[PDB]
RNA sequence: GGUGAACUAUGCCUGAAUAGGGUGAAGCCAGAGGAAACUCUGGUGGAGGCUCGUAGCGGUUCUGACGUGCAAAUCGAUCGUCGAAUUUGGGUAUAGGGGCGAAAGACUAAUCGAACCAUCUAGUAGCUGGUUCCUGCCGAAGUUUCCCUCAGGAUAGCAGAAGCUCGUAUCAGUUUUAUGAGGUAAAGCGAAUGAUUAGAGGUUCCGGGGUCGAAAUGACCUUGACCUAUUCUCAAACUUUAA
RNA sequence: UGGAGGUCAGUGACGAAGCCUAGACCGUAAGGUCGGGUCGAACGGCCUCUAGUGCAGAUCUUGGUGGUAGUAGCAAAUAUUCAAAUGAGAACUUUGAAGACUGAAGUGGGGAAAGGUUCCACGUCAACAGCAGUUGGACGUGGGUUAGUCGAUCCUAAGAGAUGGGGAAGCUCCGUUUCAAAGGCCUGAUUUUAUGCAGGCCACCAUCGAAAGGGAAUCCGGUUAAGAUUCCGGAACCUGGAUAUGGAUUCUUCACGGUAACGUAACUGAAUGUGGAGACGUCGGCGCGAGCCCUGGGAGGAGUUAUCUUUUCUUCUUAACAGCUUAUCACCCCGGAAUUGGUUUAUCCGGAGAUGGGGUCUUAUGGCUGGAAGAGGCCAGCACCUUUGCUGGCUCCGGUGCGCUUGUGACGGCCCGUGAAAAUCCACAGGAAGGAAUAGUUUUCAUGCCAGGUCGUACUGAUAACCGCAGCAGGUCUCCAAGGUGAACAGCCUCUAGUUGAUAGAAUAAUGUAGAUAAGGGAAGUCGGCAAAAUAGAUCCGUAACUUCGGGAUAAGGAUUGGCUCUAAGGGUCGGGUACGAUCAACUUAGAACUGGUACGGACAAGGGGAAUCUGACUGUCUAAUUAAAACAUAGCAUUGCGAUGGUCAGAAAGUGAUGUUGACGCAAUGUGAUUUCUGCCCAGUGCUCUGAAUGUCAAAGUGAAGAAAUUCAACCAAGCGCGGGUAAACGGCGGGAGUAACUAUGACUCUCUUAAGGUAGCCAAAUGCCUCGUCAUCUAAUUAGUGACGCGCAUGAAUGGAUUAACGAGAUUCCCACUGUCCCUAUCUACUAUCUAGCGAAACCACAGCCAAGGGAACGGGCUUGGCAGAAUCAGCGGGGAAAGAAGACCCUGUUGAGCUUGACUCUAGUUUGACAUUGUGAAGAGACAUAGAGGGCUACCUUUAUAGUUUCUUUACUUAUUCAAUGAAGCGGAGCUGGAAUUCAUUUUCCACGUUCUAGCAUUCAAGGUCCCAUUCGGGGCUGAUCCGGGUUGAAGACAUUGUCAGGUGGGGAGUUUGGCUGGGGCGGCACAUCUGUUAAACGAUAACGCAGAUGUCCUAAGGGGGGCUCAUGGAGAACAGAAAUCUCCAGUAGAACAAAAGGGUAAAAGCCCCCUUGAUUUUGAUUUUCAGUGUGAAUACAAACCAUGAAAGUGUGGCCUAUCGAUCCUUUAGUCCCUCGGAAUUUGAGGCUAGAGGUGCCAGAAAAGUUACCACAGGGAUAACUGGCUUGUGGCAGUCAAGCGUUCAUAGCGACAUUGCUUUUUGAUUCUUCGAUGUCGGCUCUUCCUAUCAUACCGAAGCAGAAUUCGGUAAGCGUUGGAUUGUUCACCCACUAAUAGGGAACGUGAGCUGGGUUUAGACCGUCGUGAGACAGGUUAGUUUUACCCUACUGAUGAAUGUUACCGCAAUAGUAAUUGAACUUAGUACGAGAGGAACAGUUCAUUCGGAUAAUUGGUUUUUGCGGCUGUCUGAUCA
């Protein structure tokens, strides 16, 4: 057989983001000195769309309290969030839509977005549009606060790091069906090449494991261990469970 | 160990190209109806991977032409599509068990179910083909045994050549005489084994039946449950005999 | 024969070698010698030496050359002609005259890539331009490409890529700002001075990458053989560069004005900071320009003028730049708006200030002027052979629009798509610095001065400049774009411009290719309506089922359409004493009358339609070059993994990467495949996943006995595996048998075995059903087709998706209407061919060749044998033959030849996972702790234990510096703390904070202002503090874990390599004839074959071996008390009819059988022999020798089994055999290695270690071997005969005919394997000829159970015919019909260079069944390139030399031959018939079918382009 195509997205020749218009990492500012003894303002210039991404983007400037220069930042655009709005960063910032508390500063139930997964990574968690964190509640004996992931996962972190309260700009996006091939495609151009599919089925053996036979099939169980190898993993890998979800997960 | 993305496949970057119709979406205007909810009518508007149809892009049928062609894929008519998942130039990226693939094992320079170039490499071939002067003498084999042996080998045989040891060759694909061995042909089955056609005595040792009703071994026949003399026809795996 | 040593003191320019020579001689021959000719420098004989030493073949190599053959051919792209000139030479060159075409998405005018000189000129024609050539992209010689402004250069884009550094043995790889000590300009200084020496801002990090992206700046006129936005003449602009004049400071230093938007000629402004431009998608309508189009007047020129619009055509132009002026939008000022107003085509805007009234700028765009009329263009006139001008005019006014194109503007629509970057330029914020006696600044005002290098610049850009081997009908990016028709860059015609190229000439036979027409019928043709035809535009009318409500739809269906003369409706522009008109203007509609050979979208252009089924939702995509599809995508649906020290993937590695400028509304991996309605049951199997009592398994390391050590273990032993659970929108799967309802039939019901579950909802002879052409209905005259419906569905079925489904489809299919040459049944026409000619001129192929019949032959001969015969040279055709050509068959088999693909094949492997050790740096805890110790259990060795020196726990931690991770321009860390807050201390500090910023789209920078002590407060300064001190750990996370290195287990078709027997009446399946044994085949020694026949073996036995002894067996006859057919018991008879392990055959009777006693000879040693045989091995073992034994009184017998079968090499391991030998510097004890004899096993049995598939396929071969024909055979098939039991009513034989039996045929199928695997094209049909007869019809006749009619049987007879259709690819079949009949066959199962291609049988795809899978299927289905004749022969026609010429009329050998059948009337309603019924011969009139002619008529055909009509355009109109 031959290289199959999950395979040779690693090797990223045409299998690159496609990252011509983006405006930007979206980043927090950097955790410097003000942010974390108290806070500074800043002003979003504007509020642009980023392509590849649903959720728009935020222009913020902040002032350098160490030169005469404006700094602008990228952070992701929480609902609500206008241009000529102030949005204030730090420990003694206001628990407002668009402002950057430490995840240690606000309240149980809080909703934040873009968190940090560490103090200073700038972000991480609950970028995609309409997604969110939620603080479950705070360990202040060695410093921590556990949180409820958009997954439903449980993630306890340092209560350090930062987030914006509010939830990401761009919800509801999938409630609308793209109804046409062709808005996928224009979708995926400007994120990478990964679309069309073809299904391993419709190949040939040397294409795929799931390709050949007089009729298509897979032939062998389409649940791939853990342990397998690379051209080997196509299918549902390492999967718990298969077929339709009834009932509930204790999610 | 090298060389190719000038074709083509796919991503990216930067540019360019696409008559005229049909249909008539939302939004909007004006009337009409209604208690209200709202409904109706006429316009306006110009949507859509809509539609007829050029350029373009494809390539359905004639299984048309041609089929030592205009052409290693073309020509003509007929066709699909024609504002977009559209067509396309240049730049750029991905390179051979690699790439790329809306997937045909397709495409990757007329090369693809693993490209091309050189070298290893005069690769190996129990297989096919060929194997170059004359005359003289001799002269076969397709058989034995073994072998992943069955289109091949080894071995023995058959053949050639070289000879070596004597002055009548202790021999012979022959006969005779003598003496053995043989189970074939034929023959045989009133001989064994096995088959096999017909008639010739008696006898209730279970059962088929009756003069008379168990009438006692009862004045009858029927497998013979106990009997010898015949008789027709046979044998590769029968035989006394026996060429 | 080449070369070498020796010799002939050989031949030779008076001629060596070579070559030619139906000249000679010699030799059987290979060859040698010589005559003659040609020839010019070397070469022979003999004795020897030596080798790259001898050709007919190798689809041999290289080269050369034939027949074919003056042949095929030189036919696409409408088309040429006349004359002259130039030339030997003109169909093709130039010039003129015509005729035509491209017809502005051109055959026009430019470019990009590419080419490279093809550009241009002059000479010139050997070759090239497939004819020609005087011509040329040819040949030879030259000339030609002129830039500050056009491009490159500069900039960045995807992306390439150094350095720092890190990998890599290394070529090199990563990496691109990373863990790097990566930085200019002003009066600083400004006289050993230009860095001798305190003058700031940083936080820049290479570079390459666009001749279409971004960019500084140029235009017009002229000019050349060729260059020009480059040269020239005018007229501009931009960039760089020093001062300088013109207007402003010494009485306000850095302008005024406008309430304001903002204006003007200027009108300082550093660091630092900020903003703008550069800089952006697409579509739609509207507006406005430019150019183009149209048009009026006038001023010129040309055309037409028998007649006729003041007519047709054409010129009438204005660049860059400068000034003034000119805008939708936007903004400002002023009354402050509901009766809401303004307003676009499009419906937005207004108290956040509308309407209204007043108000700036961007040469957007236009106008005027300069440029600039002097240019250019149009007329008229003079120059009259110095390669040259001069003169006079005109060049002026307008109008029009859904026009075309382009640009612009203001808008509106779309996106889960929102449509580069940088260079570069400016602006703003700011307030460092500087400015008073002729000065200072303004060089963003005006004017002035100088320079602007380098590389490219010709031409083509394509039916001849590029690539396709070429001057190739192919391919190759783009700009401009006239008139008419018309909706239209459709088609058609035309203008400007450009071409007129393409081998040609002759009347154009057959067959063709391309284009057409057709009486009557209308799909009867055909697999199939393939092909063609058919109302096609527009207007009006009218439009069904169904539907996802959007469609379907142009459904269907109908009417009209010309010309002319009219009518109606529809618009734009003004002076207001508080309803009025002349002007002017354009094509859209609608109507009427009239008119005509009822024609009119008149050419052109231009949908056939409908009723249904299968299938895929749709749009889209692919097998370039046989498959466009139902295949792939798709949206939707569902499932899986992953929260970053992560999932998926990459890399040799790396301080390395893609996803990722990412973060679950995400990325990654799969399946299904719109919507609707649904998606049932099964977790037993294979996976996948989750879990941890281990009297379960268990690797390295590590830990545990004793002399000496090398050397076995155990171990909540790591993971893994096992154990347990989950999971089917994972792979997948989803049953039988029997009975039962009061007629039968069926089975609601009922047991019973069984599965993980037994297929649910649905659906169906479906693209899935074998049987099967299922059954019923419908459709038809007839239907293997179609549709509807139905069942015990070979083998339907639910996201391996089920059912449905509007719309859509170059997709399967059926029917109907229309339509037709598809056909009945052909005919006719046109062009180009073919043909003939002049030139030019191939190829395939070719052992030799070319007439048959039979024969025999390798079983289908051109040759050979016997016959028929046979006469030059030939032309056009033609497709019978040459088993024609094209390719070392692609099918099949063989090979110890592959490859792609797959898997629980064998052997591994990247990766990954797990453990140990190592970079792993201190302590604590009941340290499984070493000797003396209770209990719980039907004094007794796992279970909280402690008293007696001493290094270790299950395993958690009081750490950080090693290592690891992440950020930052390493900006603020850890403490002490300075005024105060605090549920507040019981004695001045025992924690922690403001370190004093949250209405607002402002601002924040110049050692900082201030404050306190000091100075010649001379560019104004210094110190401290504002802004606390101390510690220099940049800051966090992480931590002796990870990571990394090594080793050790697991996993690992992801990957690699390899393998995947043999025989065989082809191979496979089957079997084993593969190692053996008995009988037979087997033919009386021995041997002897077949997948011959009938059987057997891989064992069994301490006795079933050995010895000895005693005794007779099977079976019948003869008795008995429950005793019998079988229990015994006793006599008889009994040649073995029993038994002896087994298969069979032999053998055995005081035994070889049966019973008893004793035993292990079934033992040692090693030789000889027999069988298979090579006289090898193996297996059996026959007879001895030397021992030891057993038994028996003894003779003797016994070296396994009464005999013939019952089995195993090398290497390795292991055992036994007196430590026998060796371990080689010498020893001792372990270990190892040797010698002899066994065992462990190879059954494919003289002995490899081994799974599939290929319909993607490959190679070497095989006719040693299958799939056709042919040949042998003829079982089977088919067709006859003999006999005659019987049938035929009482009769074998009219007609039949059993039981038997003899044949024939090769129109069946087997059997075989002879021919062919360096290939003989295969099914069927179509077409066409001939033959056979085993006669269906027609002629004559015989017979009958022939009384007539009709039949039946038979004879001679193949002369003559033997059909049209529905279904099916079909042969076959079947049905519907038709006259006389609808007989059977052959000819390579006739016939594919004759067709066709429906089927079969490559590659695509679907289904069902099967398979884990790749894949398979004599299962179904759909799509799938049909090549070449010009040669020989044959045939059909056509010429023709030659037996004196030439001409005419003849004969007639030989060959061919042709007519056929029916009906009606009459016979005759007769003969016959005691009825029905019902002939025949003679006669007459017609008609099947076939044949030969012919064209009077009728019909068809039309380039008679003959006449007429009609449309569009062009010739000005008319005529034409």
């Amino acid at each position: 057989g031959r290289v199959i195509r999950n395979q040779r997205k690693g090797a990223g020749s045409i299998f690159t983001s496609h990252t011509r218009l983006r405006q930007g990492a979206a980043k927090l500012r950097t955790l410097d000195y003000a942010e974390r003894h108290g806070y500074i303002r800043g002003i979003v210039k504007q509020i642009v769309h980023d392509s590849g991404r649903g959720a728009p983007l935020a222009k913020v400037v902040f002032r350098d309290p160490y030169k005469y220069r404006l700094r602008e930042e990228i952070f992701i655009a929480n609902e609500g969030v206008h241009t000529g709005q102030f949005i204030y960063a730090g420990k003694k910032a206001s628990l407002n839509v668009g402002n950057v508390l430490p995840l240690g500063s606000v309240p149980e139930g809080t909703i934040v977005s873009n968190v940090e997964e560490k103090p200073g990574d700038r972000g991480a968690l609950a970028r995609a549009s309409g997604n969110y964190v939620i603080i479950i509640g705070h360990n202040p004996d060695e410093n921590k606060t556990r949180v409820r992931l958009p997954s439903g996962a449980k993630k306890v972190i340092s209560s350090d790091a930062r987030g914006v309260i509010g939830v990401i700009a761009g919800g509801g996006r999938v409630d609308k069906p793209l109804l046409k091939a062709g808005r996928a495609f224009h979708k995926y151009r400007l994120k990478r090449n990964s679309w069309p599919k073809t299904r391993g089925v419709a190949m040939n053996p040397v294409d795929h494991p799931h390709g050949g036979g007089n009729h298509q099939h897979i032939g062998k169980a389409s649940t791939i261990s853990r342990g397998a190898v690379s051209g080997q993993k196509a299918g549902l890998i390492a999967a718990r469970r298969t077929g339709l979800l009834r009932g509930s997960q204790k999610t």
